[PDB]
């Protein structure tokens, strides 16, 4: 299986911070500066990586 990067800001099922692939009850959120990569809690969605 091949798991990737979160591309957008409400993902979850994607490595966000570094190596951790946040998963149901997680929400990451790309934002910009230094808070570009975050996993905040709460509901996020199954980022598409695989067709």
């Amino acid at each position: 299986v091949v798991y990737t990067d979160c591309t957008e800001s409400g993902q979850n099922l994607c490595l966000c911070e570094g190596s951790n692939v946040c998963g149901q009850g997680n929400k990451c959120i790309l934002g910009r500066g230094d808070s570009k990569n975050q996993c905040v809690t709460g509901e996020g969605t199954p980022k598409p990586q695989s067709h």
